[PDB]
């Protein structure tokens, strides 16, 4: 039968009223999954442009606050290791030196790490700019950052 | 209760992130879209859903779309010696709708208003060639708030 | 105790306020089908648009429920039966509800619900349901909102 | 039960009461044309309409009327709206006026039938009489078509 | 009197009324499992066909409502690679975008997707419509879906 | 106990597809088992008992043509026609089974001639095995031509 | 009230019987079914069930019968020097088993009982051609008490 | 107890035993009876293998049901009455129902005090029964023994 | 029915298995059967809960 409050199942006029504030371009929190090619012994500097892009739906933004940065090893590592990454995060007004590291337990599975901005480094990063520096045993790593698009 | 909430702290700190998550590059977006629309005086207009993607809106990526709820307004004023108003008409692929919800506006300096829910069983997805309402005003525009999901 | 005045009083309206000439309207629709021995018989919405119902302004119409019953006796020696197949735009029904009288003296009797995620809009051209009985006509009582 | 996905039976019993043209309770809005100085006599005519799905009523009880003026008032004056009830019984001789404090404003004001005379009427029958210095006044009538 | 207050072990009267109402064909809430292949770079589109078959008990639908959709990798991925599944769901009124993907963080392991489709969706599907767009890595794809048949 | 309160309601629900962090490969089944209530008819000679075959349950006409057993748990019947003239209508049945046949004679009849005989029997668990196309359910004995059938049983 | 003294009376009664009620002409009938068998020494004895069905139990008109349990006695004194005994075989035409519940007499002059449980699962009817179990014993003779359900 | 498999039973002494118990009934058979004529019906009726009763040479009656078994005389109501009888003497009460529906089954019963409920043998008769119906179901409530 | 059960790990037994409700629990002798079993696997052990009798 269906209830009849009230009824639920037509349309309904909204007694709306003055005109509100609108935004057609508002901001976005998202979750950007992407992957960069690693080589042996040295460091690949992940570039903001990568999180602008219609794979993302995210083309329409020209700056990104970053919050989070994941990384996940995306290929196999060479023979008898266990897979290992690292990330060193940069920032415009001064580049860190921590490597924060995760190495698997089993070859076979991936090795994964990741780091926190705090609130206070937390600003918009352009095309141009780089989220940080990733290092790996792995030609291939996995990268997941929480960022908001503005 | 209180303290901390988290970490709150001035430096980078690590995240023992474990098995690579579930993830989505193109996920869904809830949106009021604003947008405008011209009118004649005593024609309606079919609002068509193509208008809801468009870069000016980011929704630019989307293919298909649930509306939810429609809202109206004069956005221009009304002729001489008139009092605003507009109708909304909400069509349906499965079968355009009679009504005509309508709001006038008491002040001539003042804008008219009005707006309708769509009930959950009709909330199925539109694409760019479907149509949303048939508008009527005096008003030579109407501006248009639609809530509506992006998938 | 519950009466008011006896004469007009005034009412202090204010700013004009939404109208909406033409509304929606929650209805149940009585109508009567003709149905042969053996075939199954497509009940047209269009049949809910007619001004026997003042619905003759309603070009479209959700339906919620449909209930059956069978209008003529059956045959000799016969109960009566009748059966409702849902039909859907999406993708037409293979449930055959039905049911029958204890008494060949009394109407046989069915009705299906539709869920809410079924329930949207249909025009004339389309048909709510198949319609099978040993009777030669069946009674329709659909539930159903127009707009 | 709501829960369900699928169509599921009803175990329906015995034929009920039916009412293929049943009544109707409506809010009803449609304007009318009005002369300065001049009253309009409003006629119950124009509550049956398929422009309100009501064409296939002839008679209506009316339990309220209420009038918004639709254009401007002249130059240097504010709006103003009156409505005196009209009765078959015998039409009354008020003068329920309401008047526009902002010229930019419509003036408003409606009247409730009590219930002793909420009987039917019909397409020749009146409602009740408007007058107004704008030349149009909108009226919203809430009544029960039968 | 079945056996004095027990379970009974043998017949007993059952004293029955008037007929019922009676469906022969009643609908039939499953959750269907199948495989698809699936190629590298191109989407399969998953037809709802498939779901109508003897192998199921199910050759006497011809509609059904789909719920929810689940994945799985089937096969192993390619050397050095790790599984990976990806689901866009599909709809007669409107086609979607989302990419629902998981991957496996071992590469000996599956990797899993699944979808739920809201109720303002839940309608019928033919044979020759299509459930969802599947992406993989891997040659084939286990699919479990929870439907609605009628 | 207290199960009076609580709602659920899946925390509400949303308008959009969502995304389902499954695991690993469940369990699965493609030709799961069926409970249900199936009708049918049976013509019936005056005086001669009719076995009813189980057989008949397995049919496309009942979306069961894919089970080839079936356990049956109650068995309910109607007379389908009238009865002769200036008689009640009448109806018994007498269950059977493979270990051995019942000699119960489950009789219902109409108080109204226009009305319908009505009578059923349940199978205890301790005798709810299989059966397949050729066994056979009861006998049915009447004094209308026509017996309609409900067999509440487990397609597996 | 009324009659004076009713209820209890000592008078016929009207009944305001309703519509026919269902009945059954043959119904089922649980029984505790007493008879005996003769046995041989060293030899072991299947007991038929088409012993249950007899004129002298009432029950000549079942054609099936429901084993639930079985009790036994030795009916004759046992050997010289000899303490009387009787063993039982379950039987079941699903499969027989290999059980011998045996009882002893600890003084010479007394029976030698025992019995089993049939458990629900292996409760099915079983006609007169069928066996209900073995019977062994040193006494020429054993009283039996079945429980089982005509039908 | 909740077992898959036999169980043994630890029996005691050789309980009292009877092959040959009572039983509680209620028997249905039909009657034919004539316009203006009572019928009287013979306990014997009773006993039979259609029954499973054809051990038993007496029996206790307790309470007699009717239902009218054909359909009523044109025009008419279907009707039927009950005087119960005894060895110990006969009773003179009609104990009468009427249908309210042509269509429709006349039925009366009639309740043996305990003091009435002796024994009766095939050639005792329980009742008398009167109807416009041609025939006439009864339901016994009866103790055999 | 064709109780299935799948490996998520290439290196991992797939496992399932069935119950069988009381009316259905007789007695079975050997030469009768007790299911059919497929596999991809050329060999799989079995685990079967079962009253000797
Ligand atoms: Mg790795
Ligand atoms: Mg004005
Ligand atoms: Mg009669």
């Amino acid at each position: 039968r269906k209830s009849t409050g009230d009824n639920s199942n037509v349309v309904t006029m909204i007694r709306a009223g003055s005109y509100p504030k609108v935004n057609p371009t508002p901001t976005w929190v998202r979750a950007i999954p992407f992957e960069v090619s690693v080589q042996s012994g040295i460091a690949f500097k992940v570039p903001v442009g990568s999180l602008f892009s219609a794979n993302f739906r995210t083309d329409s933004f020209t700056s990104v606050t970053v919050m989070s940065v994941r990384a996940w090893t995306q290929l196999t590592p060479p023979v008898n290791e266990y897979s290992f990454v690292r990330l060193k995060p940069l920032f415009k007004t001064g580049d860190s030196t921590e490597e924060f590291e995760g190495r698997a337990s089993n070859i076979n599975t991936r090795a994964s790490v990741g780091y926190r901005i705090p609130t206070n480094l937390r600003q918009n990063t352009v095309a141009a700019d780089n989220v940080c520096e990733v290092r790996s045993n792995c030609r291939q790593v996995a990268l997941v950052i929480s960022c908001c698009f503005n």
